[PDB]
């Protein structure tokens, strides 16, 4: 039928949302003062983010038009740094240095994990406009 | 083959199931005092939300008989109140009305909760019984 | 195709990772001292012992070679001495019971989470080799 679009949609749209729980849960990881929390949210994320990477395993080979592929290179690479500060801020607050975590958070973090939104939303909406011009022509195609 | 009373039966249970977990993280966000883990959690029930939804989607096309579709559309008013006195705690915890958000918790949440829980009940016994019966048809055909 | 061996090597993959989770989850409910946190994370664990179970559900009928079925009948009986004492430490800390829920975690949990954890790799492993043998005859097929 016309369900890769379909699929493509729903799993960018699921990967946009994942982010900005993670952002929140990173947040607490820095700031929370509750060791075996912030031990069990760690965990949490190294889970994630296999979760994600074989997402991004399965859409890779679904976005093959240019602009959707320039945004996705560029998701590639923000997603590097993101990974690296976060890992960071996790690393630093197992490690007893809270401050410096907070630190990382703000200053490096934030920042980061909003240009990857950023990315994350232009992937979606171009997606959607791909996804109503695939049904157009489908109807196109049903009728006639 | 006969995989949709069994895709039906394994969705409700299953939205039977994180109902539940929600109502325990709907009382750690009115009674936690950690602020950083209640903005988490507030989250995550921000995008459980939408998969919940994505599920409500799937099964509505696959509801069709009497008892089932009074029960689902029941489901579906009682689920906006639900949300609604959820949301509310939730804005309530964020914006510093912490007695309040309790307060709203027990006399409102807990009971829309439980008129939720109920109506999913009633959904998953109908739909065993349901399963069951074409159970027995398909074995019915297979045979013979 | 040959998705069956990709389907055990993702699912059996996904299991080795949410045990590593779980076993941080079941510390913060040992040690944290957020009684509604302790909650939520118990109801947590509630709903994933079912997707699990569901899991083992599907691959049971996917694991017909020697090795790996007696790997499997291990992990099956190792993981009832795990679900008891975790579920006792859950009972445990509910109950006003902490000194002790942390002695079972100590004592109990954490070597038979180790069993698991032990028996989950080899169980991954293997599958890994069977994965690429199964690679290599289906090229050996789709060649010739």
């Amino acid at each position: 039928m016309m369900q890769e679009p379909l699929t493509k949609e729903r799993l960018i749209s699921d990967w946009n949302s994942n982010v900005s729980v993670a952002v929140a849960r990173t947040t607490a990881i820095a700031k929370s003062s509750d060791a075996s929390l912030v031990q069990f949210l760690a965990a949490d994320a190294a889970a994630t983010t296999k979760s994600t990477a074989n997402v991004l395993k399965q859409i890779e080979p679904l976005i093959t038009q240019p602009a959707e592929r320039e945004i996705l290179d560029k998701i590639m690479q923000v997603r590097k740094t993101y990974i690296a500060s976060r890992d960071k801020v996790s690393q630093l607050k197992a490690d007893g240095m809270a401050e410096e975590a907070e630190s990382t958070l703000i200053n490096s973090y934030v920042p980061a994990a909003q240009g990857y939104l950023k990315l994350l939303g232009e992937l979606l909406n171009l997606q959607r406009a791909s996804l109503d011009a695939k049904a157009a022509e489908v109807e196109q195609i049903e009728s006639s």
